[PDB]
């Protein structure tokens, strides 16, 4: 397991549990040097549990699927929690069983379906330490409106922040104030996937993308990613979603 604490929460403590985070994650092969994620994991091994615990001692803990780094649901006290998906039910088999009830959320993960349930798209919902704060306490009692929002700081603050070094470095930022994430952010998001598959694409095409990348830069300027040379490569994307998952 994984464990970050907001009381004392700085951005030193901050990067190291998202340090920690991306090594509890298995791989066997790097890719230009980049931990390559499995194509899949077999039983209970399959999930990450990360305990959180807000600013006043309470704590959820999550359940990451390790080949993704998708949160498959939480543990907020006695109650389980999960995404209306497959795969979060498959993950209700091995995590959580003894919860005194497990509640299935009425949307899956997909941050499509967590924006209508929220009622606003990520570019409107502040993250931070603060606001992964509010997030965990939000989800100590059930409200499914309330959660949407709440998850999409979640994932941002966890996942999205161990995926590239630049996500964890906005967050960093925001440790004693919330802020919208920049555009840049939501692009790298949003680029995840085809990012990791023309990382793995690029190795037998002498590094470089079969399909380039279109991004929004830090600047706001949109830039185009086409070989492993990009500080995107280099430096930006710290973990790859297998193309055995895309
Ligand atoms: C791989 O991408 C790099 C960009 O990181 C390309 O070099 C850039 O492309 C043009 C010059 O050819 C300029 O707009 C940029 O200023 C270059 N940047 C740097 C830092 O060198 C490179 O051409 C690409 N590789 C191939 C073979 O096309
Ligand atoms: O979309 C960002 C969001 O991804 C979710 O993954 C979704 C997936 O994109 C969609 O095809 C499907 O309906 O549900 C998937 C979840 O199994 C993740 O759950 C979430 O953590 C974010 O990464």
């Amino acid at each position: 397991d994984v464990s970050f604490r907001l009381s004392g929460a700085d951005p030193s403590s901050y990067g190291m549990f998202i340090k920690d985070l991306r090594n509890a994650l298995p791989h066997t092969e790097k890719v230009y040097n980049i931990p390559l994620l499995l194509p899949s994991v077999s039983g209970a091994g399959r999930y990450l549990l990360m305990h959180l615990f807000n600013y006043d001692g309470n704590t959820i803990t999550v359940a990451v699927d390790v080949t993704n780094v998708y949160i498959m649901g939480y543990l907020a006290l006695t109650t389980s929690y999960f995404f209306n998906e497959p795969a979060a039910d498959l993950a209700s088999q091995y995590v959580f069983r003894s919860a005194r009830r497990k509640i299935t959320l009425p949307y899956s993960g997909n941050y499509e379906r967590l924006q209508i349930a929220a009622g606003k798209p990520r570019e409107k919902i502040p993250i931070g330490l603060p606001a992964l704060d509010t997030a965990i306490s939000t989800l100590l009692h059930y409200d499914s409106t309330a959660a949407a929002g709440a998850l999409l700081v979640l994932i941002q603050t966890t996942a999205e922040a161990a995926r590239f070094k630049y996500i964890e470095q906005q967050i960093q930022e925001r440790a004693y104030r919330d802020e919208v994430p920049s555009s840049a952010t939501i692009s790298l998001e949003n680029s995840w996937s085809g990012l990791s598959k023309q990382i793995q694409l690029a190795q037998g095409n002498n590094g470089v993308f079969r399909t380039p990348t279109v991004l929004v830069d830090s600047k706001g300027n949109r830039v185009q990613i086409t070989n492993v040379t990009s500080n995107v490569v280099t430096s930006n994307i710290q973990l790859l979603l297998n193309t055995k998952n895309i």
